[PDB]
């Protein structure tokens, strides 16, 4: 049992699924670990599946991750915007870097976060080796990406673009109440 | 047979279950080994799944583990606070550091530890490399975390805050009877 | 549970399958990671299968990849052109190098990319060690490949051949709107 | 076929079991290899299960192991003392170190061993690196553990405490007949 | 199929088995490869299982092994002597060191070996690092084991003890006909 | 001959020196490569040696280095300020980081750099691992060092302190004419 | 020339020495880098030599070091106290840990440090692996050393012993003016 | 005898030094291997020495090298331009990259290469890892260097600046007669 | 100069020695670091030389070492006893294990240690791998050595053999005053 | 004594050289091992020296080498052709690849090889990794070198160019008599 089994009664009954498949059936998706290319692809397959199961119901995305590859993260971002039903994002543990970015991309009014969680934002990282000509080609591309990420932050948070520009210079840490004040989440969940 | 199978009679079976799934069905969750990021999500999934079947029934969380990532077993803390049932955290083997942090978080009156167990508590660890400017930023965040963990210990144990700060500067080991006097647990189980 | 299970009902029920088999059933194929031989072979097996299932219906190919081996990539390219149904290619995340090449190889009018994606193109890479005589042989072969790849780009994109040659000398990056104008894709998908 | 299958008939019949589950059914538990944390956790789960299936019958524990971690070994010990049915420990191969302390912890009168087996006992090991202040803290804790283990040995074997301390100064090896005379076991099994 | 499946014919039907479970049912156990604790732990479980199935029928042990750990080998030895039905040992390939020891331990009159097999016997190996005092303790224990193994060889083979002690000082190799004259086995199988 | 010998006549005409000893004699000291303790320890010995031979004459220090350990570099800085004769610093190749700092420390009016050289200046780097308490102690010390280095820059260059703080947050590169305008050096050498 | 030669005149003028023997002649000894046995063994030989050359004159010891082995360092300490002439210790760069200890041990009134230097002090470090008995022996010895080192600090600095104990619990950094006030050094040198 | 000794007679005839010092005496300096800081530092010392010996005579620099670090190479360049005597460069073997640059920097009318030599010229290489902000800073600096190197090539060769920029886009190889026609050297030496 | 040169005046005064050669002339031998064969072999050569120089004068041996190989050390032990002049041993830093043995082997009345030194003694270590027969041979030899070392300690220190036997079971540490009382040294040197 | 010293009489007789310097005086140069930049650089310095001492006398070059770097080897070739006195080459052991090339380059009528030697010739080796465009550039350069080396072989051996090209496609081995007929050498030395 790395992952335990659960049993559920329906019609015929029995029907024993996994501890994670049982939750996918409850329109629950978890995002954890680093955001890469093989894992992000699965998150997308799950969202497309749920969208085709019932276009009118929300999908809940639980976020707990330190960061990741911008490209992989953007495929998640765009699916989350394309599909018809709202995706409600919940931040538990941490949402840092690219994780924070995806957290704020949830449906407006449905961005929650648990009270002892942490959110951290910063500038995009990268690098390169090669001829001076190739160095200038790659340097311009990273700068364009940085600019694009800042615009999406301003769009989703309500902050001006310049305010976003200043707040991403160095690593910036926000407590759950600051995420609410700043505009990354709408509210803090407390008790059932 | 890394993990053995068991059988039980219900209605028209038979029906075999994992040596661990059989116990999840008994609302018993084990938390063993070092607290990571993948294991923590699995514990959370089990608690929610146990709060979906029957919300008016206690959930037992046996705990034997030497500690782990602070910000990833500080998301098993917030799921226990929030759910409807009572999580009565029994002790065995050891509960050190973050493990000793979760043990005291159980339902008041229901924190138990076996007589030959050990509980150890201490100040959180961390580190960083970079420009003097970045060092300052990261140093501030770890200090904020230290302060918050002390407040939660004082809250759950009944100790004054200053007493908690003094007692965690360097590792402190407590025997099962001292855990009871200190207030980390309510009682010691002996024999059935 | 790296990959979750899903349930569907038809006649008598049951017949549970994985999250990727469920989407293959909807004639959806995903292409991620590096393009190599063992993976390319699977993409081809899936396309041959779907053709046999229903020669008149479109096959959807999701493309999110950094590049890869040209030979492996060409087996995918030729299969797409050979089989009867149209293949509609959709870019999310990135389509770089060989990935970009396969993206433009989809059915005309059906090449779509999500709005925050990136496409990057460049001349082929290679190398060799050996006697001066062998070096000459291998250098000639890579140059022939470069020439052929450029002809196919001009054919599929509508650019002149000379324009294609100039544009692949150094890594060239295109944003989603640039890919549309250039002629690599027909359009940008927005919302369902 | 690392582990073979066996079958049995009851009512409906079949019942195809992995040979180790077939023996768990016969209230037989094996303890082999190093006494770590994951393995001990599994043994405890098996004992709780058997004590919940029939509180009035003995549970045999077959021991063949070189030693291990004290903390993990202690949760096994406490569970054996807590649960209602007698636990009878048999030791074939070797019972060394922590593997010998648990061998004597079985129900009095039911501590049989093998004829060619070996039992070895010794003082606990440990270590530490750090500031002189931290060294003191850790040195004190290991000494407390040594003292506690000596008390339990004297309690279960009938030896005086002073005799136990002298005998664990350096590794002591006992043959099966000596284990009987010393009081580690009650008797030697020979032929059925 | 690393290990192939086979089908039998009983009162019901189907009954599919592994290329090894099928033979366990015929009271055939194989001992191959190096003797160590996990493997030596599984063989004992199989022998206990077969005695219970039918106490009045022989168990066949097929031996092909280079040697191994004495402790692990002794738990097998004691089980063979304890259980009621005869255990008949057959040597194919090689029986060296501890393998040869177990070979001769079978039921008298039922020790066979194939025509081109090889048997090799020798005194035990070991070693130690530490203080002169610890060295003495461990040296004494290995010598006690050597003495015990020689007594058992003489007991099972009929050779005098002095003869066994002289013969095992250096590796001794015996061909199948010599194993018979020496007394390690009773006979050689040839053709059915 | 990694280093060639040179011949010079004085009185009797027999003198043969290592070319570097020949130049030490002409009050020329070279500083190249990383600044560390053993290397720095030798430069200080050379300056003290020259100060003793003739307290009234200048010492020429040739600088070509990427940076180094601040502590080691500070022992060069203090010796230069302490000893009686002027030390004139000349930058060839590069003077980065700590190298730049030592360059500006030369006697006022005598700081000179060659036409194609480069000078770089940035805030100090560092790091630590450990308990939150120790992290705080170490973070405070690096910040104090940074502040002291900035005061010394402002002192030697004539820039305001706030201007120095702004200019060192991120790596700042200056060409030889830029070093003159900024005040790091007084002038550029051209031709003898 | 890793180390340059210098020329000095006496009678004939036939003197060419290394960049260190020339200074040994001026009763100057340098201590740099880690303190360990071979390095320390050389410093002691140099002091004995100089003591014999002229028992009435001071020896200058330049210190620049991160710390080191206590035992090795104590052989320098005792020699400095045994030999007749005063040893004047000068701190440049840094004097950390054992380096600080040796710095304060110089002749009273002659302990000086340059203006931008740093001095750091802390309790001794160490460690051990072994049986609980050995751990106790080794723990006691390190604590005795801690005690003795503190007494010597109090003796040489004028601080009370209790003040010294409090100040060495955790790394304590002192700037040159703090070292003068505290009493580790007598004064700060400025300019010749 | 890695480097042999040679004998010459002057006055008393007692002259025996390493062959490389014998050639330094004849104002011949060799440059081989990668250009880097320590080796460059030594060449500069040799040129300064020879200038002092006789400011009116030519210095011959033998170049045979694959390239190297630009910063180090520039200190060689600036010294050659600064000192009084003409420096005549001779290329044998190869002068690639930075080696080619220094070759053309010799005195006009005195740049000569041997008949089977090769000269290579290309734009500078480099790279960086870090935040998008830091990447920009580093990318600008490498581009500034590229610009400066092109200006100096055009100055010394007589080519227009635009022609130099085109010719260094990718490695350009020149045979000895081509170097003469292009203007990198003035002539080819043939026979004494 | 890793090791500096010193100058002495005699007749002509044309004498330059490496500082260790200079001290050998003062009949001073240093013994530092681990005691092995190549180093021990040099200590012996030096003593034989000095014995020949003047059979009627003392030789001083400075000891600072963390033990070493007994066999190598015994060649120093026997040489010291064979040669005519007394050898006076002085302990600084530490004399551990074999180092302590050699320390007490000096001439009676002339064994002296500095006040902050440490002396540590323990039974010999060793080990072996092989056949039980070889293990016995090697175990006997180490025990004979232990016995012989115990006799020599008693002879040189004046302690009874039984007292020595008890005191070396576990590492025993002695402070300088304890070494004097115990009888390892005759006195403590303080000041010249 | 890796290289023995020899003594020779002249006038006063105070002459002691390394055996290799002794032979340099006899105008003998040895070329052994791989041809690389540093070794080639030394041979050139020796030939220039000998040319200066006496322009009218032959220089003898002993060749024993497996091959090496062409660029480095060509610098030897060009010096041999440039300097005034004839260079006579002698092959002993082997002259392979670049070694064979230099062997034939000696003065006509003076190329001699020993009877059991071997001479081996082949086309040049090389390689590259990079963009298809860079591969083309490097492939062209290696082919130009191949063409040039064949022309020089034809010039020195007297073979037609086509014959040289055919013979070097694959390694061709020649015995000393075969080298003579082919024209690589003029004759075979036998006895003094």
């Amino acid at each position: 049992a790395l992952v335990p089994m659960v049993i559920e009664q329906t019609s015929r009954g029995e029907r024993s699924f996994d501890i994670y498949s049982r939750l996918l059936k409850e329109r629950v998706i978890f995002l954890t670990g680093q955001v890469e290319d093989h894992m992000a692809n699965l998150i997308v397959a799950q969202m497309l599946f749920l969208e085709a199961e019932n276009p009118e119901k929300d999908i809940y995305l639980y976020i707990n991750s330190p960061g990741g590859v911008i490209t992989a993260g953007m495929s998640i971002y765009d699916t989350m915007q394309f599909i018809k039903p709202d995706v409600s994002t919940i931040c538990m543990g941490q949402a840092a870097s690219m994780g924070a970015f995806l957290l704020t991309a949830g449906a407006k009014g449905k961005r929650f976060c648990l009270p002892n969680s942490r959110v951290m934002i910063h500038q995009p990282l990268g690098g390169y080796q090669g001829q001076a000509t190739d160095i200038e080609i790659h340097a311009r591309e990273i700068l364009k990406v940085k600019g694009r990420m800042n615009e999406l932050m301003a769009l989703h948070t309500g902050q001006s673009l310049e305010q976003i520009e200043r707040d991403t210079e160095r690593d910036r840490f926000l407590s759950a109440p600051e995420a609410v004040e700043y505009g990354l989440v709408d509210s803090i969940l407390t008790h059932r």
